[PDB]
C-alpha cells in the first residue's frame, strides 16, 4: 500500500474505535428528541470532535437486509433517500476501506444549504452487527468548490445490530458528528440535522416496505 492507501486504512480503524465506544457507552447518551414512530435522537460529547447525534430506529426486517440496503448499496439510496442527493465511490482500499464523494440534500425547509464532503468509510461484518464507520478525508478528485459548501464529517457510521430474540427485526443506528461550516448558529444547525435523521429514518422505513410487498 502507498503512504496515501495506508492513511485511509487508519482513517477507517479509528473511526470505528470510535463508533464501538460509543456504542459501547449507550447509558451515557442523552435523550434530545423522538418522534412518533419511536425514532429517537441523542447525543453524546466525544472529545476533540465535541457534540455527537445518535439516531436510533427499531425496523421489521432482518439486520442483513438494512446492511445490504444502506451499507452495502450507498449508490443506490441516493435513489430511494431523499436526504441523499449523491454518491460516488472514488476509490477502494482492500476489501473493506472506500473513499466516496456524497452530497446532502438541502435542509426540508431549505435554511441549511446543501453539503458536499468526502469520506472515508470502512465496513466490518461482525457475529451480531454490520458497521459502516467514517470521517472526513481528502481526495485529489474531489476539491472543495464553489458549487457547495464543502461539510466535514467527524468520527461517525452506520450500524445495524441483528436481533438475538426475533430474526424478522434489527436495530437501526446512525451516529452523526459533522461539522456544516458556514456562518449559521449552531441551535438551527442542531435542529436541521435531528430533523434530517427523522427523514432518513422515514426513506429507511418506506424502502424496507417496498421490498418487502414485492
Amino acid at each position: 500500500f502507498s503512504a496515501q492507501e495506508r492513511e485511509y486504512i487508519r482513517q477507517g480503524k479509528e473511526a470505528t474505535a470510535v463508533v464501538d465506544q460509543i456504542l459501547a457507552q449507550e447509558e451515557n447518551w442523552k435523550f434530545e428528541k423522538n418522534n412518533e414512530y419511536g425514532d429517537t435522537v441523542y447525543t453524546i460529547e466525544v472529545p476533540f470532535h465535541g457534540k455527537t447525534f445518535i439516531l436510533k430506529t427499531f425496523l421489521p426486517c432482518p439486520a442483513e437486509l438494512v446492511y445490504q440496503e444502506v451499507i452495502l448499496q450507498p449508490e443506490r439510496m441516493v435513489l430511494w433517500n431523499k436526504t441523499v442527493t449523491a454518491c460516488q465511490i472514488l476509490q477502494r482500499v482492500e476489501d473493506n476501506t472506500l473513499i466516496s464523494y456524497d452530497v446532502s440534500a438541502g435542509a426540508a425547509g431549505g435554511v441549511v444549504s446543501p453539503r458536499d464532503f468526502v469520506n472515508v468509510r470502512r465496513i466490518e461484518r461482525r457475529r451480531d452487527r454490520y458497521l459502516s464507520s467514517g470521517i472526513a478525508t481528502s481526495h485529489s478528485a474531489k476539491p472543495p468548490t464553489h458549487k457547495y459548501v464543502r461539510g466535514e464529517n467527524g468520527p461517525g457510521g452506520f450500524i445495524v445490530l441483528k436481533s438475538a430474540s426475533n430474526p424478522r427485526v434489527c436495530t437501526f443506528v446512525w451516529i452523526l458528528n459533522t461539522d456544516l461550516k458556514g456562518r449559521l448558529p449552531r441551535y438551527l444547525i442542531h435542529q436541521s440535522l435531528a430533523a434530517t435523521m427523522f427523514e432518513f429514518a422515514f426513506h429507511l422505513r418506506q424502502r424496507i416496505s417496498e421490498l418487502g410487498a414485492r
